[PDB]
């Protein structure tokens, strides 16, 4: 029994979260729990207030009409306990749900250290008869409860794009919303957990550039190698497989290649030493003593500029 | 209370996909979020526009007889949310609700890194004494909302079958129809991740083939095999264990064979060798230099036309 | 209210599958979709069919009597939704619900690879004054949908016994029914995912026979030792852990042994030869090159007679 | 409404279990399927045999006061189903549930392979007015189906300790009761799969009391070190950290213990032999190769002793 | 229908902790299951002792008005039964639930092995017209039960902070509680487990300080550096990764660092003893065994006051 009326009817939106958290870096999802503020003018449900009742009457969400605000991207039904509803004397009345729901996002890894995400709330509601629109009230939304976090995570804002986009959909229209929550990576630990040790253990597998036996550095490159995989294994990470090509992938991936060429070398150095060609074989060791260290340096700085920079 | 007809009742269906996601290349099984249209003539309810109501005629699940739709190949139930009713006055209903389930269809890994798949989703109506057969409306079947997506594929086309099935089961015929998603697995990362890696711990195996001693060639073949291993744990995959032969294990049980003939050959240089007989082993060790870069392409070029040129 | 007779109420049952899915090998547990179709004569409201209404007579399940069937290995209640509830003039009921549960039935992995297992699932029905009893109608029994499948297993035949077990629990008779899946596993890829490569290491570990560098057979044994666990690692199965002892773990434990005794034969073989004894070395290492794959061959013959033969 | 009586009001209990598993060694926690029968007497509903009815006179939840019985260590509610009422002519109800839970109940590893375990269920009941007091039927409580299985343990005994006890909470007294599952393990595959590899890839460690070459020995010693560890990966368990300290756990150390010292004899012999004092190096590797089984087979009679025989 | 009084109504709170679990390290989360008491005066509903009925008067909560009293820091909904309703002569009101949720409140690792938590439960009601405030009543808030435990830990004090803050949330003022669990982890099994096996393995590493060969020394430090990150993979703990710099991993950056310093070493004993110029190698190889064991202990005091005694 929708409010019959004389043109489109308004529904006036707001979230307040109250919980953010379980950010899932391998589903693209978060969890999120708030409050959903709905208002429109019902004056078919105008009441009198001096000559009774009060300033405010309440009902039940069976006695009165309720405007079917769905969840786009939310993966189930969207759990929610009604708190409070409030008719003012015009017919305008007052909703407000607490709400709890995993809401589907997409979230780009490109710069997976160092990235910032925005999280999408996506709100929409078909028209049964009467045209709906859905917009925004910003006192309603002000939606950050500042003891809100995602531990990994700054979070910078929880701000709704007031045009919605009315859409046409099987012979009706909708109108969606756009809740958005900002956060940013926060990443101290990875300097020290991540980068350092295996800097650290790649370091260690071209001190054979100051090494002749081949045993020995066969015995260096190759055990190093493993350690890389293993130290790999041991900080695994959820996103470590993306289907696009990450950017801590690129330099993942110029390591694996560091150790090849390593391993080149020191095969060509030996080839030459042993055929009896001690002079060009001490020199290129000579020269991938500096050679390493720099096209190191140059191609990460170029990977730098390339993801960052770009 | 069904509507009593002169002949066989058609529902006309269509399914517009919201959300897809959480595809599980284990369980085969994904997840969807989407409309679904119903419409059935049911002239018993054909109401009067002019002389009372309107233009179109709502009601509640409750009043109305409704046709029950199950899907085949899903978990549970199909978590609904009704929409819309909306009786016609000639008798047309038209119904609508917003469901999500997770569809089971199983998934062909054959070619597992450039894969296509098509997903299924089937609904039945089982007769309840009228037959019933549904049949699809492309209008309402649209299902792909633009922004809708799986992260490691693209997704092709969501259509249906026209053409149901007819069965008969426990004396009473049903009618089975077939939506079909089409993915096709979008594999950057494979390339630098997975196979790039793996062909270079390979290479450095192999590097024995210049090299004579006896203990580098171990410390060298033997170690790589355990960074073959160790890598493979790295990027163990949720299908990498599959019950039929998949294509990525063929190559991947290759690599297992070029390391034990790797071995083979170190061993059978080292006996030729000691045997007072160097000019064998360093014949062998010679070949082994060409002969194993090309088996290895040709074994992979033949691999290859095997799955995929076959 | 339930059905006063002149003796005991017959309740026929049947179960028609319609997905079986996520079969769990740790957890003995495997998921089910299926029709349960229940008969029972219910004469208190047989009906006149000339005197009025029409062939058949449909109700609510709340209006009439429904036998309470529980069923006995399940984790939960057996989520039910009620398809079609038919009564017959005589007063015969047709029941048919579409369930889903996830069983719990017990696993027999004592022949891992090549294993048959035979799942169960129990129906009971409690008295509640008059003694029920249940059996099973063979035509809505034909449970198998023909597209049913488990992605490692073949399907055998879903049966039912047809001679219930009618027991004696708390001062009431019972009824139970005993439906069986049998399936058996079909294992194409255990050949070369699992076996042969771990054949192919410990053949490499077994070429230090060759050899008679101390150093090189332990780098050669030992080194190898480490590829086989982290092989095992890789290769690391749901049920690799089992109270009982399986057969896959007999083999995979008699590989621990051949290392040992390896292991053993190197570190002897060094003694006697640094203990200028020679002849006695070279003379264990040569019958090490025969007695090792021999009495591997015999004793994976004589377990594999142990376990399957007998 | 409860039921007026003289004095306290006794609740006869009695337990059915139909089934256990996913004992969660982990969260001890374990999962239940079983029966719940309840008697009292409410004199109240009292009725008269000749004067109407019959025998035995069944009600619905809804009409008749029930007892609220509460479990304590249940992570949720107690899932359940009224499978039956029976109302005795004096007043005597007997009620009968199924319910299924998982029980929270500690377990005490410190025997980890061989241990018994005695899961609890608790029940409550607080008081309305009436005083309320449980006790256990016996006949009821003959809780074990026979065909009911942990599978990695032996069920010894379901029983139930008859004396309550009864509480004072928040100005109430409780009945609180005490029905204990006692269970031990099951520990065939252990030796095999666990301690024996175990002590195997040890044996091998210290075969570096036959050797020389301090090169070959880092290759043994070091090199099973990692197999150890890799070994303890392929065969982490559920309860493998723990917070107290475990027996298992005390071996495992041991076993660190006697890598290190064998570390620090290998480097002992090595600098007394390169210091010109061979005497004294091969000396002490004379010593090594009877002091350390004697000192692990000693420490581990010292160790069982101190777990088990105190 | 809310109580019309003559000022603010107070709600009287209290929690009595049943069973505490599931402490998730990982998600910061808990679960918990414990009464919820809450009173209020209602004169509305105040009754007649001697006139009719008797001392107290029970309702169901249908029947009267009940202050939604929602939790802040929780997941979903707050899992609840009703246990009692007791309305006082004057109108004082004793409600009780026993209720279940998993609250989310932040940890701090800064500490690790050694930290103490302080876990939260916020309680919040709103102002529907009359304002609302909660305080707390020692008595029912006595909230844990003597046998709750987290086996991890130590359970210090169940407390409340008795002064609420009321907030003013979308006009309209609403009263916030704190209740406060005190954990601190209790530690036995990490000094066995985790910290002296990975002190082992680096007093192995650093053996090679009483030897001269390269090879040995290689074998030496760089196989050890693979046990650390294989140990560090065996004792994977749920936040051995976190985006703050804990304690335990400054100390597991400076065991990372010790392995470089001492390939570093060997490196340059190496070079200097082949530079023909032993007397500073086996300089710096003599002043290394003082030199890595001192500043580990020194470095690891200052590690341990930065983080503890500051």
């Amino acid at each position: 029994p929708p409010p019959i009326a004389d043109e489109p009817l308004t529904v006036n939106t707001g979230i307040y979260l109250i919980e953010c958290y379980s950010l899932d870096d391998k589903a693209e999802t978060f969890k999120v729990n708030a409050f959903l503020s709905l208002s429109w003018k019902d004056r078919r449900l105008a009441f009198d207030p001096v000559r009774s009742g009060v300033r405010v009457k309440t009902y039940e969400p069976e006695a009165i009409w309720i405007p079917e605000i769905r969840f786009v991207n939310v993966e189930n039904a969207r759990d929610a306990d009604v708190v409070d509803i409030s008719v003012s004397p015009d017919g305008t009345v007052q909703y407000l749900e607490r709400f709890s729901a995993r809401v589907l996002s997409p979230l780009d890894f490109r710069r997976y250290p160092f990235d910032s995400q925005t999280l999408h709330i996506y709100l929409i509601v078909r028209s049964v008869d009467t045209r709906n629109i859905v917009l925004a009230v910003d006192l309603e939304k002000v939606g950050k409860n500042d003891d809100v976090f995602l531990t990994g995570w700054d979070i910078e804002s929880f701000t709704a794009v007031v045009k919605p986009a009315n859409f046409a959909l099987e012979d009706r229209l909708e109108s969606k919303l756009d809740y958005q929550l900002r956060i940013s990576r926060q990443y101290f630990s990875y300097i020290p957990n991540i980068i350092l040790p295996m800097l650290f253990i790649l370091f260690i597998s071209w001190t054979a550039f100051w090494s002749t036996s081949y045993e020995a550095n066969v015995t260096l490159v190759v055990s190093t190698l493993i350690a890389h995989i293993a130290f790999n294994i041991l900080v695994e990470t959820n996103l470590g497989k993306t289907p696009y090509m990450t950017y801590t992938g690129a330099i993942i991936f110029m390591i694996y290649l560091f150790y090849f060429v390593a391993v080149i070398e020191v095969t060509v150095q030996h080839y030459l030493k042993v055929e009896s060609q001690p002079a060009r074989a001490a020199s290129i060791t000579r020269a991938s003593r500096i050679a390493f260290p720099v096209v190191f340096l140059l191609a990460n700085i170029i990977l730098a500029f390339l993801f960052f920079g770009f």
